[PDB]
């Protein structure tokens, strides 16, 4: 796998609360240099990222209700539709973990479905961050099933803000659960080329990476 | 300070991503038992908290654009006014730390001003979480002054999700900066009644606390 085609798996990510305009521009510069799939940012930076990436193949994408996944669904929808309208091409939402752990599958479903409807109405795609760190293995499986039922296009491992991120065995469990019907995005704590390749081998079809420069050089 | 009057300083807080309905209910049960000022939750739980606290003097309050403070201003505003409409009496927003660190004060101010105007239009009050852990001391001062200028009613130390929370020296600095013109809320890592009293003496007029039971017993 060449650096160019590895880059195509990567949503180059910068989500730190203290990222400055200069920090965000550098992330954009890096993504354009390596031609990654996307630049992934918090919704405030979407207009700027869109401007920076204009005329390139790199897509701006946004997280929403992130990283806690406990934002009211209607407010998540507003954040998502605004982000898409301002240039986002994909939306990575966060699972309502508390409702899943509490066994309220119908509420978990309603939450994702509202985002899926809004995102798909604009012709874009939706990823659901499971936050595997906070889930039992059975819950990881259930979260994938509900994500699929609600119409999500991808399941994504982690926000990068919990106690751990992408794990080879979790990625494999996710890929087994969704089969080839949804994408699987390994994210969080991916620090080396070897780790990136292992996630792809475990079944990831996309990756969230912030240490992208170190991995591609 | 009586336990009953100490409770009136406290926004009893449960913001964890894996908080279930039962977890949130327990937080409401505790706040009602000790008559705290508020129950503070992520916006998804505002209708439930409002129902649980109905007929009592405990206020539901919501965080917004939380904890990263990097949500588009218009989306923070919608999250806030939606939360108020569902029963939130106060809104704790997060500073746009990235724009503050970048020295872009006009954007920091415009961000807080949008929330202040929207929250005040509904007759409610706004707290601005500075996230002191991420800031230089001059930045804490500037953040306080920008919050004051934008019309905020409180400055608040921390989200509870960064590297550190409320520090006595930071609280003093905040109180000195806003004088008696704004409230000062100490939050994050307040674990003992002794620590709580310390925060009050350093100048806090309100506190965010999760270990509320331990503290009040």
């Amino acid at each position: 796998l060449t650096t160019e085609q590895l880059a195509k798996y990567i949503d180059h990510t910068n989500l730190k609360a203290d990222a400055t305009e200069a920090d965000i521009k550098q992330t954009c510069d890096e993504a354009k240099k390596f031609n990654t799939a996307s630049v992934c940012v918090n919704s405030y930076w979407i207009p700027f990222v869109t401007e920076q990436l204009k005329g390139t193949d790199v897509n701006p994408i946004a997280v929403v209700g992130f990283p806690l996944g406990a934002m009211a669904t209607e407010s998540e929808i507003f954040e998502a539709t605004t982000a898409i309208d301002q240039g986002a091409e994909e939306i990575d939402m966060v699972l309502n973990v508390g409702e899943l752990k509490g066994g309220n599958d119908e509420k978990v479903l309603a939450d994702i479905q509202g985002l899926a409807d809004a995102v798909h109405a604009k012709g874009k795609i939706l990823k659901v961050i499971l936050e595997n760190a906070l889930l039992t293995k059975d819950e990881i499986v259930r979260a994938c099933q509900l994500s699929e039922k609600a119409g999500a296009d991808f399941v994504k491992t982690s926000t990068g803000f919990s106690t751990s991120g992408a794990k080879v065995e979790d990625v494999k469990l996710m890929r087994e659960t969704v089969g080839d019907r949804l994408g699987v995005k390994a994210s969080g704590g991916i620090h080396s080329r070897e780790e990136a390749l292992a996630m792809i081998d475990a079944g990831a079809s996309r990756m969230g990476v912030s240490a992208t420069v170190a991995i591609l050089t």
